[PDB]
């Protein structure tokens, strides 16, 4: 699996701040937008984007304060990143798109294809965000700990003040072992202990056991909205999971409209980790029957 990162930087000025994207591929034709999630970047997607570009332009943005985008004082909410977003999106003038999202960049993904539901093509996710309805339905090995994270004090001295999610969650979330280069190109954003404020924010911001309530009632909505959409969706999976485990991606392959399913073989959160020539190479085999109107 290739540790290198071999995309020019883009940036762009929204809000303020300057947001850096990966921008390859063809001008014309239908956009593929990548969209990471906690604690990760574009880099997440590195060796998925290969597979795309020769037949699609990809664009893969930092979210705000994450990767080489800038950091403003923010605190980080949901509500920050999707202003950040929908300003993005605006600001590259893209029209429509196809979707490839992942935790926090599907929350990101699904809500801005419930708010603009004709300019979708298609969504391809993995590890996505649901409600939670309560702990129990959270995996066993992770409770303890994301108990932990959402809290004031001690989720703070875990993630900001020790680094856990760079240095704990993430390597935990990938099956194979990731390398000590990967690490510190993970690490690179976070190197200053203060600018981990998102990766904190994030994980108090999952609708868990029905809190935060106002993040409950939108991700409830975009997913009532997702089970009526005819939108072809392409939803990978991996064994044992951590969002989305191996019965839950059946309920949802039968459930979602227009829906293919791939099994990607183990993988817990970070699957594009696991194995990203198989989710690349499916992405970009089903992306032409999306372009017809």
């Amino acid at each position: 699996i290739g540790t290198g990162f071999p995309f020019d930087p883009h940036y762009v000025e929204v809000l303020g701040s300057r947001m850096h994207y990966v921008d390859v591929g063809p001008r014309d034709g239908t956009p593929v937008l990548f969209l990471h999630g906690n604690p990760t970047s574009s880099y997440l997607w590195r060796n998925i984007i290969p597979h795309v570009a020769p037949s699609h332009r990809c664009i893969a943005p930092d979210l705000i304060g994450m990767g080489k985008s800038d950091k403003p004082d923010l605190d980080y909410r949901f509500d920050d990143h999707v202003r950040y977003l929908d300003a993005f999106i605006e600001a590259l003038g893209l029209e429509e798109v196809v979707l490839v999202i992942h935790d926090w960049g599907s929350a990101l993904g699904f809500h801005w294809a419930k708010r603009n539901p004709e300019r979708v093509k298609g969504i391809a996710c993995m590890e996505f965000i649901r409600p939670i309805p309560t702990w129990d339905e959270w995996p066993e090995f992770a409770r303890e700990t994301f108990q932990a994270f959402r809290t004031p004090d001690v989720g703070r001295e875990l993630i900001i003040d020790q680094n856990a999610f760079i240095e704990g969650a993430l390597p935990k979330c990938v099956v194979r072992p990731l390398t000590e280069v990967e690490m510190d190109h993970y690490r690179e954003p976070f190197l200053k202990p203060v600018d981990r404020e998102p990766l904190w924010r994030f994980p108090n911001e999952l609708p868990i056991a029905g809190e935060p309530a106002n993040i409950v009632a939108l991700v409830e909505a975009y997913m009532n909205w997702l089970h009526q959409s005819p939108v072809p969706k392409l939803l990978f999976w991996g064994t044992p999971g951590v969002l989305i485990p191996p019965a839950e991606a059946a309920r949802l392959a039968e459930s979602l409209p227009n829906c293919k399913t791939v099994d990607i073989g183990p993988g817990l959160h970070y699957l594009q980790e696991d194995n990203p020539d198989l989710i690349g190479s499916e992405i970009a085999r089903w992306l032409p029957a999306l372009e017809h109107h």
